[PDB]
């Protein structure tokens, strides 16, 4: 396959379901390279779990943890990270309210070459253990030679688009390895780099991030087909941001508007938004714990009820993975049957406007509290003009993994979608316990 698009190990499924799945161990695996140092940009942290993932022969090389925690939170993690002396910490500047450092992404230096991991899990065993998460991995990236002069850059310039993510950190410990990254050559990458960084951008740099980043390679680098009206937008997360009183404040005015976008030419466009309903979080392997990290408050959703007629169930029987609740976050472009799609996303970024930008100063600026991070999947990336979807998403090897079921369902009339700051004591979950908070 050229998509190396995976999920994370699912422990409790038959093992062909987790054939050709990958856990964190595996990931950093001599077999994937000879580590040299480390870079794990994250938001949530346990140490010592993460430092037991690494193979015992490399567990001593060098680590940065990327992270946004301040005050009391930022000296709980170098509290965390103090027993090992090869631990740096690099805290991510957040100067705007309410923005979090939620990319999660590796960058792992070898003595053969570098390797880029861009995925959705926290760095805490219970994002390993049960849920569908999803990992891009990059290709080995082998070293430019010394003295030779050459680009390393790929057709979906990502080598360039990746440095400048980094750069907006402003950040001594990521100068390191914006440095190292110049030094390989990224020619063959074949996914465009979608980030988040907080800032207000107006002028050029409007395009550079957020939903008008995406906006922009659909605009270049998709095209327009007959009846484009008619190929659905889906969405599927695992936490909603308030949107605002109605649909047209921000979902369908600006953020669908990027969505739609295929093409340079100037909306009945379906949105299908999958989200898991109590009762996907009651009867999964985690059962009501899993809502632990699916949080969606009820003082954001009685103010945007409106939002819950476009909920769909989460529904995974392709990768086995029903029971698996998603942290996971894709967005995709289908055709009206589901049978191919013209691009799919994988990304940290859920459905608010912090990470994927809202418009500001009457529509010329875009302004972003968060960072975020996700690798984008264009047919013409591949030298194909649409991907047919997978059926079974581990049984022509240029058909895109798509890891959940097509067409989503519609949440039925008894569904709520899952809030996590309320109880829920009507029946018990997977594991004999009902929901108290
Ligand atoms: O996983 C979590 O518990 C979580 N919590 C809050 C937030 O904004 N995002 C996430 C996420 O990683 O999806």
């Amino acid at each position: 396959n050229p998509f190396q698009f995976y999920l994370t190990r699912v422990s409790g499924v038959k093992p062909k379901y987790n054939s050709g799945a990958l856990h964190i161990k595996d990931i950093l695996s001599p077999l994937f390279g000879t580590l040299v140092s480390s870079a794990q940009f994250n938001y949530c942290f346990d140490v010592d779990w993460l430092v037991k993932q690494y193979p015992p022969e490399f567990r001593k090389k060098p680590i940065l943890l990327v992270h946004g925690d301040k005050r009391e939170a930022k000296a709980h993690l170098h509290a965390q990270a103090k027993p090992y002396e090869n631990i740096s910490l690099c805290q991510a500047k957040l100067d705007i309210a309410f923005g979090t450092h939620h990319t999660k992404m590796m960058l792992l230096l070898y003595e053969e070459g570098l390797r880029v991991v861009i995925h959705t899990s926290n760095l805490i065993h219970a994002d390993w253990h049960q849920k569908t998460q999803g990992i891009w991995l990059s290709p080995l990236y082998p070293r430019i030679a010394d003295g030779t002069h050459k680009s390393g850059e790929s057709p979906t310039h990502f080598k360039a688009d990746l440095i400048s993510y980094l750069m907006a950190y402003n950040a001594p410990s990521l100068k390191e390895w914006i440095d190292v990254i110049h030094k390989h050559d990224l020619s063959e990458t074949n996914v465009y780099l979608i980030g988040s960084t907080p800032g207000r951008f107006q002028g050029s740099q409007k395009d550079n991030w957020g939903h008008f980043r995406l906006k922009k390679l659909l605009k270049d680098h998709a095209s327009s087909m007959p009846n484009a009206e008619s190929w659905p937008v889906v969405g599927q997360f695992s936490s909603v941001g308030s949107l605002g009183a109605d649909e047209s404040k921000w979902l369908c005015s600006e953020f669908k508007e990027s969505m739609l976008t295929l093409g340079k030419e100037s909306s009945s466009v379906p949105l299908y938004l999958i989200y898991p309903s109590v009762e996907n979080v009651r009867t999964s392997l985690e059962g009501y714990p899993a809502g632990g990290s699916l949080p969606y408050s009820i003082q954001t959703a009685e103010k945007q009820n409106w939002l819950h007629s476009y909920f769909h169930k989460w529904s995974a029987e392709t990768s086995g993975r029903s029971n698996a609740m998603p942290h996971i976050k894709t967005y995709m472009r289908p055709s009206p049957d589901f049978s191919k799609i013209a691009w799919f996303l994988v990304t940290s970024a859920n459905l608010s406007k912090a990470a994927w930008g809202a418009l500001e100063k009457n529509g010329t600026q875009l302004m972003i509290r968060s960072y975020e991070l996700g690798v984008l999947f264009l047919p013409s990336a591949f030298g194909l003009d649409s991907f047919k979807v997978k059926q079974k998403f581990f049984a022509p090897m240029a058909t895109f993994p798509v890891p959940y079921d097509l067409p989503p369902e519609l949440y039925g009339s008894k569904d709520r979608p899952w809030i996590w700051n309320i109880p829920y004591v009507k029946a018990p979950d997977t594991h004999g316990n009902m929901w108290v908070p």
